[PDB]
């Protein structure tokens, strides 16, 4: 039966091809979602990164130079490719390229380790020392041998020439001595100087300055020559060395006055002084996870700055430092860095308990600033050493003494030893002493001197004491209890000089000596401190988390720095012993991770886009198969023969084509705007064409549900969109599914689609993204789902609702042939002529109607000369075809001629048979003209012709019909007469109807037999004989009538009334009659036979109210009507009591779901905060005993942390087992991987290849080998794995194995336990200067004793304790904490870890290491108002989503009155209450009460709803009252306002959709532009944003609602903040500031959209008029504006009678035209025996109660009087409709099509109660399109029933084996074709002829069916 799937497949895209609109829009609208998906795409780039290795952090517990050497170097924590010198084993300083350390290593190469120079330096200080000591005369201690007391020596004064002289025999004194005194004396003389005497300059003998030393021998030899030239070839060596090249080269424009960068260049210059980092200095990674913090201002990009502080005046500072802290804080440039920067450098720390056993901790934990402040006093002591310096370096003797020297004749060497070594001899004249005291003038100096240099050292080091000295050192406050901290905190934080609260409890303010176990908290600001309500980072990201500022809070904050000093200060007060131990802080190494956000919109915006692409089209595909079921055309082909699969198959094919196109073009459009990179497109085209089959499945399911077409199409798009709605709920909980519970969720198709999109994003994070070689494999490696599985299930799922679709429609259709069980006499009548069988509905002609249609099968006849039709189904089917129904059976959009085509090539032919019957036409149907117009185009009679022409476009043999035109046009009528006459072709034709009056013409070969036992065969002939009645204003007809009775042996007004036909009496009467009429007033004359439908009877104060007593009651009865219609229907029930019910429960769900956004509580701040974790440990420097012992203490004693302190830590967290160590099971190729190839130092593991710029990875793709050889495994008693990372390469290890230690992990990448957090390396030695400090102090006594320098008390206090300075600046011994900061708390866990380790290995030998430990916990303080501000954001963001919930809920109320309304107005029942009597004003007030009246009970409702919450906010006693108006001035002010949607929209279903739309589009963007508009504090936009608020939207209720809402919400959380701060607050609502201006806004709004509905809104007595004068004519216009639903004016002048006006009635309007049932039903259908009720309590008038007496409008039926209107068929809805038309006695009567489809006995009732009422004197107008109606009903007034026959053409007709008709032929030819009956059309001759009747029947007139003006 393939023909007929090609045949229902090519109408399907024939229908499809001419919409043009849904084709269009299927196309389009799909892509624009995806289009908006490429915008994000593009919008949302990849963050990809090399390797990070990160910079070892030092810790105060390191000794202050590494500790501030690291926080400088590492402000940016850079990360290197190459690992950092901190992460090998033995090392730890990261500081080996700087520039002082490279000059330090060249001092120790050259001058430390020089060729025993230190003995030649250190014999050339003791000479110095010996020639001070010499130097001083000490008074008369001097051994005498020599005359050099003092002043120089006094030789002269003591020696041989002293007084007479002469001792030498003959000495002289200025004599010219011949004999020199040389024995006691060391060393021509006249009065002239340069004489022979004085040849010498200065002495010739005993050159050498020693002279023994004057005591003791011990004579100075030139061992200070000797070492000189020496120091100078090393001495050029270390200044011509690179580094000291390098130092000078950095450090010119330091010290100087230049600086041409204040701040960037020094930084600059600083950095390779003192961090020499490798690369670029290194590199920052930046951290984008800003939902991570609740940072929406991030994301607005909103300031987020805390406001600044006051000046707060100069405090105990110097104007200095206070001018420094203004000009810092008020300078944008700096002011961040110095808010982050100002509580370390100048800050308090608090403590509560002030206990002896606190200061004790708090004096052993202040070394740090002891040693900042040991600092400080060594510069200040410049203050009292420099002038010392200066004054050395002016005259003294030292200096003068070295001039001397210098100044000596020829100063012995002049040109020096070292002669050119770039060194002149004047450098120690000039340059050194140059021009003495002072310079001569400016620049005189040389310009480089001793001052030159010492202004420079003099002024950097007081700038850098006035500096040092804004410093507070005296940072430990203590306090009492807790409660006065966190007041005295709150201050400091107000001024910025808080740093943190160390309270330490469970120790009372007398506690002395200290617990084992030592418990202690920091309190920090939450803005400087990770939040302790949260410990991982959720949703994870491909990233190492190491932004310096935005996640190392703990870091700059300086909350590991105290924990540090207070864990050392704890351990000191312990252990009473010497064991130096520092901290290192180094975070792990990450991969080459690649961060792409954008797979998140992905992973999110994926799905439900694509459902969103399909809402419309699956509504359309819904549409199209309730529309083929509720036309009834469905079952009208399945009677021409399709199988029921047939066209359903069909179905999918049209869906599918379209469907496949569309994703075709989805493929592309995805795959060539880069939303998917690395993936085959012929995967996801197939996964998605998948879901299109699922969702066409989806289509036929659920048209079955559904009975009607508009209904089906609004609501199928809704269960389309909720059933994926189960897939978010899952995806929350998605680690609740085990694989299993998933599957059976999946059963959904979107549901299906949304976790094939999850692994399809999962797979896209990679570089592999859906190959054919993985969609079966589940890349989380511990799931069973898998994604093939996922499309393979969607299938599945398709399948499913296919066959349950089917089986929902063969048990459950619409009304048809139903296999409710669970499957999966008669004779033929003549065989010619057009057979007529008439009779009664329901009598069994209805039965013998089936039982032909072969539906009912034949029992004991056969249909045909096939025997039977249950015998021969497949015959009598082709032949025994064109079962024309009552139905009119055509398609919306098809047209004539494939109508033609299709009907003709369904049963049977061929395409050019077809064609060839499509050809003759057999005219109608505007011939071949109209070929191209379409079905819906033909007006009513040509739709009526074209489907009984459908009967006859294959030959059929018998073609049984039903009321081929029982409600067509006249003119339409004679048309369809004579195309079904055209088509006799000697058909066995049967037609049956109600109207008699259609065989009477073209019926021939009458058979009524459908009388339930066929008593009658009704032959025409037969039915002839079952007498003629004679037809002709004077008044005295009455004595002319026994005249024409006395020839000739029902009389009513202006008419005359009256074998075996007496020919010769009614010739006679003719005669008579003819003769009379002149006489009389008759204007014509006529004969009325016997009728056709008569044969088929033969087996059959006022009582009225006036004035306001009328709309009172009129109310009434309409609020009575709609209360019923409120009662009786459910539907108006759950879209009104329970769905905004419903949708506010789950609203208040959310609502309460939520945790809070400010808890914060306190955290303990242990590594076992993540459960389940790898920790590993490596032992460096074996051989000292404390590291083994510190390693003994860490592994296995008291283990890791505090979880075991023999004595019971936490109950959540017991200590288990600890298994024996054990290096795990590894694959034999791997080693054999590892021992083949050669690995060195610098290369030990394969490498992992991460991104290559054209395969984008998420993470490396790590070889067989990664780490290789893994470690030794433990399972330390905490139960945590502890790995031996002993003698292995800790790096390379950790960034190689993360990736895959991290796969397992992210099954679900929203809650990731990374399984490795931390570590310990102990070991690491960093070198220390072997000065010891004593030796520095001796070395500097000395050189102050060489010069006396000496110094002041400052200098003293400065060197009080140098040793100990020394010892405190750095530290050799210390251990490495490695952590992972993707772990919020976790580098202060291993601090504690580590500390708790160094505590136990310290500890005497006894006092068990098990139960010692130390506890650390994070409870930050309570929040600011300005944090309380953003926290009040989140929860009233949340509170906003609620009102808008609220707002969507709320909204369905009014809309359901809208479609009530919009459905009372479209069946005209509005029109006929207004006609009845009803003014507008009165319909729209009672709706308006009524709908109030319901939506107050909805809002009572729901305000129980809101009250069972106990929330705050809005039922406490001051907002309950306030909720309650907001929600009933909300209904009451948005019920008007969509009112006038009623007239905008015409279908109740498509109102309900568009309006729920729009209330939830008006009330999403009226609450979200208020609230997030006001979340920028600082713009131009608030303008613009109160341009929103004041004025623009409070038009809008919905604005009214969702604002009053929202501030009701912060009046509430702004309450509770001051309630916290003790503050109070007024919270009154109706201020017109909170909420009174909303209230007030609906108040007018009501009213005003109210007004603007009602702007909306802007004949003879006793004769009924026929107004049929033209039926081309619009008489539906004219009745129209006889009735108040058109108020056209251009029309003819009518009055009512009563009141004359252009729209006749409009003087008056009240109780005219009472009835206007018009051709249609304006019922209600949820009324019951109300309507006579409705109808006339005050509706037409009040008729006072009367209601029970005016009963006998239930005549025409009583049985179904009590039954709902809808609930029986259409005659008796008409009937009633009839009866409560007439119901007000009124004087005038219209009415329209006065009897449809009806039992004639009901329409023998109808006219004689029509007739009845007219014979009363009641006028009546009625029209009818079937025009048979008004004979025998109507008066003689018409648009005269047999004057108008007369008047235009028409005549009596006459109508009469084989041979005996040819003497009839003759005979009536003498006077003036069928067989047995002649029709012979044509008053003498007709007389005459009825006389010779036996020479050769029955004669009528013309009807009203012949000649009615064709034209
Ligand atoms: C104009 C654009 C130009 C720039 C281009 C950028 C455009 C691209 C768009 C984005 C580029 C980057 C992609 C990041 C977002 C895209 C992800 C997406 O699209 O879907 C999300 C929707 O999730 C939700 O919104 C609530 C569910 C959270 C459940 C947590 C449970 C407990 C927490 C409850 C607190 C909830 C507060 C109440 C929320 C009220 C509703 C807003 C599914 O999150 P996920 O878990 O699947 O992924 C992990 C992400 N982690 C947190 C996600 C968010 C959104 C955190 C927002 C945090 C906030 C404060 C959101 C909104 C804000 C609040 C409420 C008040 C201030 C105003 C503002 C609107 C800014
Ligand atoms: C400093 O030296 C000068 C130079 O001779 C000399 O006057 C004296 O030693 C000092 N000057 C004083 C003390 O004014
Ligand atoms: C090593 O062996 C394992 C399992 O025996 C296998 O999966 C892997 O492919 C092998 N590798 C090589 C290089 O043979
Ligand atoms: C050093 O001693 C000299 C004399 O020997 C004296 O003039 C000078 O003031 C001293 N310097 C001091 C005490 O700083
Ligand atoms: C901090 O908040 C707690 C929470 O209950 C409160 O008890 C305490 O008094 C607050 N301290 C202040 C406001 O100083
Ligand atoms: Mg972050």
């Amino acid at each position: 039966f393939v023909r007929q799937i090609q045949l229902l497949l090519w109408k399907n895209w024939t229908l499809r091809k001419r919409q043009k609109i849904r084709f269009v829009v299927e196309l389009v609208w799909p892509l624009s979602l995806f289009l908006v998906l490429i915008w994000l795409r593009n919008a949302n780039p990849l963050y990809s990164h090399h390797e990070c290795h990160f910079p070892n952090k030092a810790m105060p517990s390191a000794g202050m130079l590494p500790w501030l050497q690291g926080i400088f170097c590492n402000v940016n924590n850079p990360c290197f490719q190459s690992p950092t010198p901190g992460e090998s084993p033995g090392i730890v300083s990261n500081y080996n390229n700087s520039i002082l350390a490279r000059v330090y290593r060249d001092f120790q190469e050259l001058l430390m380790n020089a060729p025993e120079s230190q003995h030649l330096g250190r014999i050339w200080t003791e000479l110095h020392i010996l020639s001070q000591f010499m130097d001083t005369l000490r008074t008369h201690p001097e051994r005498i041998a020599g005359r050099g007391i003092r002043i120089r020596d006094i030789l002269k004064d003591e020696e041989t020439l002293t007084l007479f002289l002469i001792k030498n025999i003959g000495l002289s004194d200025s004599v010219v001595y011949l004999l020199i005194n040389s024995q006691v004396r060391p060393e021509l003389q006249w009065i002239e100087d340069t004489l022979y005497a004085n040849v010498d300059f200065f002495k010739l003998f005993r050159v050498l300055p020693t002279l023994l030393d004057s005591r003791s021998q011990g004579i100075n030899l030139r061992s200070w020559g000797g070492i000189l030239s020496d120091m100078s070839p090393r001495i050029q060596e270390f200044i011509h060395r690179p580094s000291m090249q390098d130092l000078l080269w950095v450090t010119r424009p330091l010290m100087q006055n230049g600086g041409p960068e204040t701040f960037t260049k020094l930084m600059g210059i600083l950095s390779d002084l003192l961090c020499g980092y490798p690369e670029g200095g290194g590199s920052r990674v930046l951290s984008f996870n800003w939902y991570e913090d609740n940072n929406y201002k991030a994301f607005l990009g909103i300031d987020s700055t805390r406001k600044d502080p006051i000046y707060s005046y100069d405090r105990r500072t110097t104007s200095f430092c206070n001018a420094l802290i203004q000009s810092l804080e008020s300078n944008p440039l700096t002011k961040i860095a110095w808010r982050a920067a100002k509580p370390l450098l100048m800050g308090k720390i608090l403590y509560t308990p002030d206990s002896p056993a606190a200061r004790r901790i708090l004096k052993n934990a202040n070394s740090t600033f002891e040693e900042l402040e040991h600092v400080r006093k060594l510069v200040k002591a410049w203050e009292e050493v420099g002038p010392q310096i200066w004054y050395f370096f002016d005259n003294s003797t030292q200096m003068n003494m070295i001039r001397d020297t210098l100044g000596n004749p020829t100063v012995k060497d002049f040109l020096n030893r070292q002669l050119g070594e770039e060194g002149i001899t004047a450098e120690a004249i000039l340059n050194f002493l140059y021009k003495g005291p002072r310079e001569s003038q400016a620049d005189d100096m040389a310009n480089f001197d001793w001052r030159d240099i010492f202004n420079i050292t003099d002024r950097t080091l007081r700038l850098v004491n006035q500096y040092l000295e804004c410093l507070v050192l005296d940072k430990f406050e203590s306090y009492n209890d807790e409660t006065q901290l966190t007041q005295r905190a709150l201050s400091l934080l107000e001024e910025n000089m808080f740093w943190a609260g160390v309270v330490f409890p469970d120790m009372y303010p007398w506690t002395s000596s200290l617990p084992p176990h030592v418990k202690y908290k920091i309190r920090m600001d939450i803005d400087v401190v990770e939040k302790t309500n949260k410990i991982k980072d959720r949703y994870w990201d491909s990233g190492p988390r190491a932004d310096p500022v935005e996640d190392f809070r703990y870091i700059w904050g300086g909350f590991a720095y105290l924990q540090d000093m207070v864990e050392q200060g704890i351990t000191r007060s312990q252990v009473q012993a010497e064991a130096p131990v520092g901290i290192y802080l180094q975070q792990m190494p990450y991969p080459c991770f690649v961060d792409d956000s954008f797979m998140i919109i992905l992973n999110r915006c994926f799905p439900i886009f694509m459902v969103l692409a399909w809402i419309y089209s699956v509504s359309m595909t819904v549409k199209s198969i309730v529309l083929e079921k509720e036309l009834r055309l469905k079952e009208t082909l399945k009677n021409q023969g399709v199988s029921n699969a047939v066209i359903w198959c069909t179905w999918f094919l049209d869906s599918f084509s379209i469907m496949s196109m569309s994703i075709f073009l989805l493929t592309i459009f995805i795959m060539h705007g880069r939303i998917l990179h690395y993936s085959d497109p012929f995967i996801l085209f197939l996964f998605l064409l998948a879901f299109s089959t699922a969702t066409i499945m989806l289509c036929f399911l659920l048209s079955t549900f559904f009975s009607k077409a508009s209904l089906a199409a609004a609501c199928s798009g809704v269960i389309y969109f909720t059933l994926y709605l189960p897939h978010i709920l899952c995806f929350a909980w998605q680690d609740r599914m085990t694989a299993e519970l998933k599957k059976a969720v999946s059963l959904l198709s979107p549901v299906a689609f949304g976790f094939g999109t999850e692994y399809l994003v999962r797979f896209e994070e990679q570089g592999l993204g859906l190959q054919w070689s993985n969609i079966g494999n589940s890349p989380t490696e511990g799931d069973e789902f898998s994604f093939l599985l996922s499309m393979q299930m969607m299938l599945l799922d398709a399948a499913v609702y296919g066959l349950l679709a089917w089986y929902l429609d063969q048990v459950f259709p619409g009304d048809y042939g139903t296999p409710l069980p669970w499957y999966f006499l008669n004779i033929t009548f003549y065989e010619n002529q057009i057979t007529a069988f008439l009779g009664h509905n329901g009598a069994g002609k209805t039965t013998t109607l089936s039982i032909l249609t072969g539906l009912l099968p034949p029992t004991s006849g056969t249909v045909l000369v096939g025997g039977r039709d249950i015998e021969t189904s497949l015959d009598a089917v082709r032949q025994s075809l064109g079962m024309c129904p009552q139905h009119n059976i055509l398609f919306h959009h098809l047209t004539v001629a494939e109508h033609m085509l299709f009907y003709a090539q369904l049963k049977g032919k061929s395409q050019e048979e077809a064609q060839l019957e499509m050809e003759a036409m057999l005219e109608d149907t505007g011939l071949h003209h109209k070929r191209n117009e379409e079905a819906q185009d033909l007006s009513g009679g040509m739709q009526r012709k074209l489907s009984v022409a459908i009967a006859f476009v294959g030959d059929a043999k018998v073609v049984i019909l039903d009321e081929p035109t029982s409600g067509v046009d006249p003119y339409s009528r004679r048309s369809i007469w004579d195309l079904l006459l055209k088509y006799r072709s000697g058909r066995t034709i049967i037609m049956s109807t109600h109207h008699m009056d259609e065989a009477d013409l073209l019926g021939d070969r009458i058979a009524i037999i459908a009388q339930g036992r066929l008593y009658c065969s009704g032959t025409p002939l037969f039915l002839k004989n079952c007498g003629l009645y004679l037809t002709l204003l004077d008044g005295d007809v009455n004595e002319l009538m026994d005249v024409v009775l006395h020839h000739v042996p029902e009389c009513i007004g202006q008419e005359l009334i009256f074998k075996n036909f007496k020919h010769r009496a009614y010739a006679s009467l003719f005669r008579e009659l003819e003769e009379t009429l002149a006489d009389l007033g008759l204007s014509s004359f006529g004969i009325s036979d016997t009728p056709l439908e008569e044969i088929f009877l033969k087996v059959t104060g006022p009582q009225l109210n006036t004035g306001t007593q009328l709309v009172l009651q009129h109310v009434q009865a309409l609020l009575v009507k709609r209360f019923q219609h409120t009662i009786r229907s459910h539907k108006d029930f759950l879209a009104q009591i329970v769905l905004p019910a419903t949708f506010v429960f789950l609203a208040l769900m959310l609502s309460i779901v939520i945790p809070p956004f400010g808890e914060y509580p306190a955290l303990t701040l242990h590594p076992w905060i993540y459960g389940q974790q790898y920790t590993f440990f490596s032992m460096d420097e074996p051989g000292s005993e404390q590291f083994t012992v510190l390693a003994d203490v860490l592994l296995n004693k008291p283990g890791f942390g505090n979880r075991c302190l023999k004595e019971g830590w936490l109950p959540e967290y017991p200590c288990g087992n600890s298994t024996p160590w054990k290096t795990p099971s590894v694959s034999p190729n791997i080693t054999q991987l590892f021992q083949k190839q050669k690995w060195t130092q610098v290369n030990p593991s394969p490498s992992c290849r991460c991104s290559t710029r054209e395969k984008l990875t998420m993470l490396p793709e790590c070889p067989e080998g990664a780490g290789g050889l893994p470690p030794p495994q433990r399972t330390q008693r905490s139960t945590e794995i502890l790995q031996d990372l002993t003698d292995r390469n800790i790096s390379d290890f950790l960034v190689k194995t993360y990736p895959a230690l991290i796969r397992s992990s992210l099954k679900s990448k929203f809650w990731v336990n990374e399984q490795r957090y931390g570590g310990i390396s102990i070991g690491g030695k960093l070198p220390v200067v072997p000065i010891t400090g004593e030796a520095l102090v001796g070395f500097l006594s000395d050189l102050g004793r060489i010069m006396n320098v000496s110094g002041g008390p400052i200098t003293r206090e400065a060197s009080k304790e140098i040793p100990d300075f020394l010892k405190h600046l750095e530290t050799e011994d210390n251990i490495k904490v490695w952590f992972n900061n993707k772990g919020w708390h976790a580098l202060v866990s291993f601090l504690n870890v580590a500390h708790n380790a160094i505590l136990r290995a310290s500890l005497p030998k006894d006092r068990s290491p098990e139960e010692y430990g130390i506890t650390v916990i994070s409870q930050p303080l309570n929040l600011t108002k300005e944090q309380l501000s953003e926290i009040t954001v989140l929860t009233t963001s949340v509170d906003a989503v609620v009102a808008i919930c609220v707002i969507f809920s709320m909204s369905f109320v009014p809309a359901s009155f809208v479609l009530y309304l919009i459905q009372e107005r479209v069946n005209k029942s509005k029109h006929l209450q207004f006609i009845s009597g009803v003014s507008p004003t009165t319909y729209w007030v009672t709706n308006f009460l009524w709908d109030i009246m319901n939506y107050s009970v909805s809002a009572g409702l729901v305000v129980g709803i809101f009250i069972g919450f106990q929330k705050k906010a809005y039922t406490s006693p001051e907002n309950l009252p306030a909720l309650v108006a907001l929600l009933l001035l909300y209904g009451w002010a948005v019920i008007p306002m969509m009112y006038p949607a009623s007239f905008l929209f015409d279908v109740p279903s498509t109102a309900y959709v568009a309006l729920s739309c729009a209330n939830l589009f008006i009330g999403i963007n009226s609450s979200a532009i208020t609230f997030i508009l006001e979340l920028f504090e600082n713009n131009r936009t608030l303008l613009r944003f109160n341009a929103v608020l004041r004025k623009l939207l409070i038009v809008f209720p919905h604005f009214c609602l969702g604002r009053g809402l929202i501030d009701l919400a912060l009046s509430q959380a702004v309450t509770d903040v001051y309630a916290r701060f003790g503050e109070e607050h007024s919270a009154n609502p109706f201020h017109w500031d909170l909420i009174g201006k909303n209230l007030f806004a609906m108040v007018v709004e009501g009213v005003v959209y109210f007004l603007l509905t009602l702007l909306v809104q802007r004949v003879r007595p006793g004769e009924c008029f026929g107004l049929l004068g033209v039926n081309g004519a619009g008489k539906t216009t004219t009745f129209k504006m006889l009735t108040g639903d058109t108020t056209v004016t251009s029309g003819d002048a009518t009055v009512a009678g009563k009141s004359i006006l252009t729209n006749i009635s409009e003087v008056h309007q009240n109780m005219g035209y009472c009835p206007q049932f018009d051709a249609i039903d304006e019922l209600l259908t949820g009324r019951e025996h109300l309507y006579l009720y409705a109808r006339l309590r005050g509706v037409p008038a009040e008729e006072i109660e009367k209601v029970a007496n005016w009963s006998i409008k239930s005549l025409g039926l009583t049985v179904y009087a009590d039954c709902l209107a809808g609930t029986y068929s259409g005659g008796n809805k008409r009937k009633l409709s009839t009866a409560i038309a007439l119901i007000g006695c009124p004087p005038l009567v219209l009415l329209d099509e006065p009897t449809t489809g009806m039992d004639p006995q009901a329409r023998r009732m109808l006219w004689n109660v029509i007739v009845s009422i007219i014979r009363e004197g009641r006028a009546v107008v009625l029209t009818s399109h079937s025009m048979e109606e008004c004979e025998a009903l109507c008066t003689r007034l018409a648009i005269t029933i047999q004057h108008l026959k007369s008047k235009f053409g028409d005549g009596y007709i006459v109508t009469m084996l084989l041979p005996d008709l040819n003497p009839v032929e003759q005979f009536f030819q003498g006077n003036f074709r069928h067989y047995n009956m002649l029709q012979f059309q044509v008053a003498r001759i007709f007389q005459l002829l009825l006389s010779h009747k036996d020479s050769l029947y029955s004669v009528t007139q013309t009807t009203l069916d012949q000649v009615f003006v064709n034209f």
